């Protein structure tokens, strides 16, 4: 299978690494291809949205040992229908910010094994499963991560195509 069209998205991407809380949270976002985030992170998502063809979030829950796939920003945040997270410890709807509409491009997980030998230069040359919620990874390391997730045939690049 080819994977032009993948490497057409990510072409003049910007990725960052989401260290999700709560598998619920991951599915509930899969499901309904939305996200959101404290307004810290909202801010530089919002901005990097404005600054590039494309923004990939890369989804790893923490402690999971895996990556639970990716998705490319269709939007800044939004204030809309309201998204029932499941809320962490100490956590309250009102800390989040605004609402992501994003489009998946993969929901298959990718195990950390899988990608052991790809290091992030922005983020001291560490193996790239390493970092803190919203680590940006640099363009080629994003990108070749990306491209180890395996195909997913509930997904249809068209719609994103489109709106590039
Ligand atoms: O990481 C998640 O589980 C998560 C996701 Cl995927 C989407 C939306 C919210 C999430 O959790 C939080 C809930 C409230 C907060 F104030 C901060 C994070």
């Amino acid at each position: 299978g080819s994977t032009s069209k993948l490497k057409y998205v990510l072409q003049d991407a910007r990725f960052f690494l989401i260290k999700s809380n709560n598998h619920e949270n991951v599915s509930l976002a899969k499901a309904k291809g939305v996200w959101s985030t404290l307004p810290v992170n909202e801010k530089k998502l919002n901005l990097a949205f404005r600054s590039a063809r494309s923004v990939i979030l890369i989804f790893s829950v923490r402690e999971s040992g895996k990556f639970q796939g990716f998705a490319r920003l269709s939007s800044e945040s939004h204030h809309g229908s309201p998204i029932h997270w499941v809320l962490p410890a100490g956590m309250s709807a009102k800390m989040l910010g605004g609402v992501f509409k994003i489009d998946w491009i993969c929901r298959r997980e990718l195990p950390f094994t899988k990608s052991a030998h790809l290091t992030n230069p922005w983020n001291e040359h560490k193996p790239v499963k390493i970092g803190r919620d919203g680590q940006e990874i640099e363009l080629e390391c994003g990108t070749q991560l990306c491209l180890l997730f395996p195909p997913d045939e509930s997904i249809d690049l068209y719609q994103v195509i489109h709106k590039m």
